C-alpha cells in the first residue's frame, strides 16, 4: 500500500472535502488522525475509512482553541514517535453561515460572522501548521495542504469568505518559503466547491482525496511547494 | 478648513502611522475619534492633535473585543448624530513581536503569535469596518482606509505578518466591491514601514496623514475605491 507507514492529520474531517481526503488516505494505507468537535460523528467516518485500509484515529479538537491543537499534536507525537507526513488544513466551519446570509452585505450581517468563517477556518489552520511543522521539520520531509479556492483572487460570496481565502493562499506560500530549506512542502489545493448552492460533490470529494494521495507520494513534491493547485490539473498530472 | 464638519475614526492612534494620520485630520479641521487601550496615552495625542485644529476624542477600545468596537461606534453615532466620513483601520499591535522574533521561523515561535499580529491587526479591522460602514452607507458617502504593505504580495518578515497583509488588501478590495453601489469608498494605503528596523519615519507618518486628508477631500475618491495606493504616488497625485 502506497502510504504504508505514513502518518496524516486531516482537520474538518466529519464531512465533505475533509472526509473524502481522510478516506482516500486510509485507502492508500496511511494512519490518519481526523479531527472535529464531535467524537461520535468522527467515529462513523473512521469506521468507513479504516474499512478501506490503513488506520483512522478520531481526535476531538476545536482548532479555535490553541490548547486543543497542542493536545492533538502531542497525541500524534506520542503515538507515532514524532512522525508526521501529511497535514491537511481543511475547514467547513462557516460555510452554512455563508449560505444563510446569501446576498446580505458585510455591514448587514453581524460583525461576529468573521469568527464563524475565519476562526477555525484561518486561525486554526495557523495553529495546526505550527504544531505539525514542529514534527515535520526534524524529519526533513512532509507535506502541508491548505484547502482554498479562487476566492483568494477576487470577490466571492461574501467579505469574510474571500478575505479568509486570500489569507489561506498566502499562508501556504509563506509557510512554503520558510519550509523549503528543510525539505518540507506546503501547497494550496483548490478542490472545487462541494456546497454547489454557493455557486458531482460526491465525485469531487473523492477526487480531492486522490489528489492528496498523489501529492503525498510524488517524489518531486517540493517542486510544487508554495503553489496553488486546482484538483482537476492534478488529475491530469497524475 | 477643508474637513470642517467631518467626522473621522482612527484606530491604533497612540503612535506611529495612526498618530500621524489623526494629527493631519485634526489639522484639516475634522473631529477625529482616536482609539487605543490606554486613555492617558491617547489624551497626549489629542492635546497635540486639537492644537493643530478640529477636535480630537480619545476612546478606549480594544478592537479584539467586539463589544468595545460596538461601544465606540455607538458613541460616534450618539455624539455626531450618525455621521461618519472616514475610518482609518490601522494597527501597530504585534510589530514589536515581529521585531523580537526576527529570523525565527513560524514553527519556532509560539502558535499564539498569530493573535499578537492578526487579532487587533486583522480581526479588529473587520469589526471596525462593519460598524463604520453601518454609519456610512445611509449617507451615500464615506471612506474606509486599510493600512497595509507589500507584504500582501510576497513573503515579508514572518508568516503571520504577510498573511495578515494579504488579508488586509483583500478586505479593502472586497469591502469596496460591496460598498461601491452605495457611494462609499474603501482603499488600501501602503504608507511605508515606520519601524525601519523591520526593513525618515517622522516625515513618513506626516506624509501618510496628508494622503488621508487628500483622499478624504478628493471628489473623485470612488474611482480609487478597491485599489492599493502607495503613499508616495498619492503625493504626486495631490
Amino acid at each position: 500500500a502506497p502510504m504504508n507507514g505514513q502518518v496524516c492529520v486531516v482537520t474538518g474531517a466529519s464531512r465533505g472535502i475533509g472526509r473524502g481526503i481522510a478516506l482516500q488516505l486510509c485507502k492508500a494505507g496511511a494512519t490518519v488522525y481526523i479531527t472535529g468537535r464531535h467524537l461520535d460523528t468522527l467515529r462513523v467516518v473512521a469506521q468507513e475509512a479504516q474499512s478501506l485500509g490503513g488506520q483512522c484515529v478520531p481526535v476531538v479538537c476545536d482548532s479555535s482553541q490553541e490548547s486543543e491543537v497542542r493536545s492533538l499534536f502531542e497525541q500524534v507525537d506520542r503515538e507515532q514517535q514524532g512522525r508526521l507526513d501529511v497535514l491537511v488544513n481543511n475547514a467547513y466551519a462557516g460555510v452554512q453561515t455563508i449560505l444563510n446570509t446569501r446576498n446580505k452585505a458585510f455591514w448587514e450581517t453581524p460583525a461576529s460572522m468573521w469568527d464563524d468563517i475565519n476562526n477555525v477556518g484561518l486561525r486554526g489552520h495557523y495553529f495546526c501548521s505550527v504544531y505539525g511543522a514542529r514534527l515535520m521539520v526534524p524529519a526533513g520531509q512532509g507535506l502541508i495542504v491548505v484547502i482554498s479556492s479562487p476566492g483568494s483572487l477576487q470577490y466571492m460570496f461574501n467579505v469574510p469568505y474571500g478575505v479568509g481565502k486570500a489569507a489561506c493562499d498566502k499562508l501556504a506560500a509563506d509557510c512554503a518559503h520558510e519550509l523549503r530549506r528543510h525539505g518540507v512542502s506546503c501547497v494550496s489545493l483548490w478542490p472545487g466547491i462541494v456546497q454547489t448552492e454557493l455557486l458531482s460533490s460526491a465525485e469531487t470529494t473523492e477526487l480531492s482525496g486522490k489528489c492528496v494521495v498523489a501529492l503525498a507520494t510524488d517524489p518531486n513534491i517540493l517542486s510544487l511547494s508554495g503553489k496553488v493547485l486546482p484538483s482537476c490539473d492534478l488529475a491530469r498530472r497524475y
